[PDB]
């Protein structure tokens, strides 16, 4: 279907330090947004740098992949139409000082380098990275679609 | 007055169904738009052809008039300087998923078909649809001005 | 069945002048309460007295029904499990000042002559209260039972 | 330390299902409590009769194990200071129409069989009960001490 | 009036570290208490001694007048019927673990050490508090009381 | 250096009256930004003129003055990097009606004249604003930079 589109999030070292996960979790489940993974991990170096590979190349990917294994982080995947592009608009730009107000980045961040949550930038990244931080296993199957939410 | 000027809203069975009439009247309140008319109901397909008629050629028509009337309706009114282009604003854009968050749709929507509440949309619009609606008794007609919200 | 109890509620002309009508909806239908009934009216003096009939003969019965006349009136019906005695307790006391902070009256209020909302004191005040400020053709007869909320 | 107390908490299929995750994790991150363990999971009928072992002889178990059987559920690990206690107030009592306004069943419960979220009744369920949900690697080991909450 | 009475409240620097000022602020001016005093200081060793005169003999009053004095603290003063008491009742109790939901302590307090907020425990205690931390100019003088709360 | 930059913001006598003083600082604390200054005065007419010097050849210039000191102003001065700018984006634009829903124009106001709160519009009228409302006594100099909030 088309509503069963799924994203990676992850609630990066420093959403989970200032306790906004329930925050978070709470904004794309009052969207409509079906949770199919969740958990708390400290990362590895590896599944980090596997994570950010596109900015591997880069000056600060050290300093990201340090940042990103710093801590708990709590990893979740969530299932609707156009929950790729959705997750992305809540969430904000790049610089959270640029994000609209109303936005997780707009309404709590600063800075660049503690922008609080990541989310999955194509459909295609989306199912690298779920297959990445989850077992298929810690991903539901059964997902009833709410005709209150759906046509 | 300017100051006067009416719209009409309705929130959807899916926003009915989904305990979403608080949250929405709330917001009106909390903007400072006086509520000046409000009902729960099942609307008939003779009000909601009626209120559907702009879109009476379109193919999408039938549906709306279907949706509109399978479920309970909470139909209001509100009072305010701009409240016809400023509840619509405050709603979002047809599609909840490129509606902005901060908004209504933007918030809780994810399909066109379930996007939980509609606005009228132009001044021509609302007084036609609050007539249809709600019958004069229904209404309020001392509207005392907040100093507050009224310079 | 005993999930298919009413209650009577009415957010008080303060209630409403502060804009608390939203806030107070979003309150019961969090909780799972289905409102089957809902009205904005201005009270005439005849329901004010039929409504406040117990207290009659009591000193302050001319000031309750003086006030409720005196502005708009939010009138609901909420069914579900001992809705009646479940809607009280979310309200708080008769003092706001005694009300414990998380009910209505506690959050909000200061003066007994001033406490935002009433309802019903039991199963027969409730029946009587609904029967007075509702047709029944303004209430709901299809209660869509949820499987969330019930066992 | 006294400090270092952790109670194991589950949101039950009917909390998931009516997407209150989110406003849960909220609630005991704002009061000062370090999220320690957690993940989704559909628990299998031998873990949901090995957490429900204190009533194994009881005529309900049989019903407690059906349900939290029924769909996803999001298990959870707080720590601080009085966590036990503390998270069993905050919850309320077993029947959620006799919780208090403010706690999370008198907030959001009107039956006993969906009364969202279970915790530990003690020091010793609690360390049973996060030694059956999570494996030592899923459970945090470094939890830094916040100045602003603990003296 | 009985309406004109005050309470002197000081959000700890435990409190404002977390960020709970605005959070405070809102639970009092929602209640209907005016604000007739606001002020960000560092408290004085000289202050600190003073204000926590009634426990100088106590083994704990050095850690109060240390902790008090370690960070900025906001101090406020609220007016409105019954203040001093509704005030107290609204933070909750000595013991944050103790407090119950609803209350400022029992929602976002741990620690009797790092109590976020205290307040006035009389009417005698509150106008030597209001006297100490405010001069008369720093006071609001002229204040309408409002007939949506008052009667 | 760059962290450091402050801005000025007052809540008009329009927010201070609708109690809008804790909503506005808890959204400036959740973003990150500190808080250096505040407190709560009525303006005099010397302060109001100084303050609105950049339009005193305006034919509104006036009315600004007479609407600052017809009541009491939370006057605040937060700390952090672009927050000059970032404060002018969480209040919304010069219109509350064309402001979009997540600032806090766009979610409570209706009219120029009744504008909640202002903020500075550069870095240069920031410092001149600061040292004109606040006595550097009343300012915080010792700001430990938030590893959370800042890389
Ligand atoms: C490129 C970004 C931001 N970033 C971190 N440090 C720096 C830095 N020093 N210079 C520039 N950019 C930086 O890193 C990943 P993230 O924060 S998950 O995501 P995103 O939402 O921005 O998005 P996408 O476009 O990567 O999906
Ligand atoms: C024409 C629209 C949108 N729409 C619904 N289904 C479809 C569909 N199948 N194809 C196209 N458009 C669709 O219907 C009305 P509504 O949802 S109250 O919203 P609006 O706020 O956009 O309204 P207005 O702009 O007319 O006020
Ligand atoms: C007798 C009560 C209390 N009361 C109001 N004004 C006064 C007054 N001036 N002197 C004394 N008592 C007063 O009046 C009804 P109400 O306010 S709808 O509701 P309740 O929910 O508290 O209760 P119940 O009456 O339905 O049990
Ligand atoms: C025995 C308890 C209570 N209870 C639930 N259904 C029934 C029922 N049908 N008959 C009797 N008792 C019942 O079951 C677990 P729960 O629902 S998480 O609740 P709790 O958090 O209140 O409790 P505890 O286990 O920590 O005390
Ligand atoms: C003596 C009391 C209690 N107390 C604080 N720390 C300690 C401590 N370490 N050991 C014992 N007692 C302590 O101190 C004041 P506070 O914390 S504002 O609270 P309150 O609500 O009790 O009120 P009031 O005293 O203003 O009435
Ligand atoms: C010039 C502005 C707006 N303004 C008020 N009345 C009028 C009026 N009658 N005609 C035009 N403009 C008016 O005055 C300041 P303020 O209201 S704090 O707004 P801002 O914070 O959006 O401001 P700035 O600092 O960016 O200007």
């Amino acid at each position: 279907k088309v509503n069963k589109e799924r994203t990676f999030l992850a609630v990066k070292p420093d959403g989970v330090a200032r306790g906004l996960v329930g925050e978070i979790i709470a904004r794309y489940e009052k969207k409509g947004f079906v949770l199919v993974g969740l958990k708390q991990l400290v990362p590895t170096k590896d599944l980090a740098e596997s994570h950010y590979a596109e900015h591997k190349e880069r000056p600060f990917f050290g300093g990201l992949v340090s940042f990103i294994t710093s801590g708990p982080v709590v990893a979740m995947v969530f299932e609707g139409k156009g929950v790729v592009a959705s997750a992305r608009l809540m969430i904000g730009v790049t610089n959270p000082l640029a994000s609209a107000p109303g936005s997780i980045r707009g309404d709590f961040g600063v800075d660049v380098g503690r922008n609080i949550i990541g989310g999955s930038d194509s459909v295609e990244s989306a199912n690298r990275e779920i297959a990445l931080w989850f077992k298929p296993e810690e991903l539901l199957t059964e997902v009833k679609p709410n005709p209150n939410l759906y046509e």
